[PDB]
């Protein structure tokens, strides 16, 4: 059949990980334990996407290293309201690293809810410089209507895979 893409949505909890999803899928924003599955045609080349949206919770090591073994991609999500969200970033990095045994593995540094502008506490360059240190592209997002580059980041993780 068509090219399968597991992508796997990581990140402190409360970052909006689930909005995203939510978003990006079913195009709606309302503040399911399977994985979602859906067709998508990115640059001109159809994919079925098979997304986990995880938990921000502790979880356990052997489940989570589970599903970060069978991942194609990660978006690494933090929030621009919550600085120990942005902190956790090195965490999710190396975690992911560490399990595929990998220098480098296709991820995207999500900076999510930048519609809370005046809560906002990790600037655009805090946020550039971050992904730079780690050699991960770099996107802001709002799961918010009017949604920003939610689906931008779901496609241009996809684009990463493929060019890897
Ligand atoms: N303003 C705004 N609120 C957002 C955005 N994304 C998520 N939220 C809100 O922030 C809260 C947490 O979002 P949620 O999707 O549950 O985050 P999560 O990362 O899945 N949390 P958990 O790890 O506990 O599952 C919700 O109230 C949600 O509506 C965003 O881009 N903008
Ligand atoms: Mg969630
Ligand atoms: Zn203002
Ligand atoms: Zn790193």
């Amino acid at each position: 059949g068509l090219p399968t893409y597991k992508l796997v949505v990581v990140g402190d909890g409360g970052v909006g990980k689930s909005a995203l999803t939510i978003q990006f899928f079913q195009k709606i924003f309302v503040p399911i334990e399977d994985s979602y599955l859906k067709h998508t045609e990115i640059d001109n080349q159809w994919a079925i996407l098979d997304v986990l949206d995880t938990a921000g919770q502790e979880e356990f090591s052997a489940m989570r290293e589970q599903y970060m073994r069978t991942g194609d991609g990660f978006l690494i999500v933090y929030s621009v309201t919550d600085k120990a969200s942005f902190e956790h970033v090195d965490r999710f990095h190396q975690l992911i690293l560490r399990v595929k045994d990998r220098e480098s593995f296709p991820m995207i540094l999500v900076a999510n809810k930048v519609d809370l502008m005046h809560l906002r506490k990790i600037t655009r360059e805090q946020g550039k410089e971050m992904a730079t240190k780690h050699n991960i592209p770099y996107i802001e997002t709002s799961a918010k209507d009017p949604p920003l580059n939610v689906d931008k980041a779901f496609h241009d993780l996809v684009r990463v895979i493929r060019q890897q």
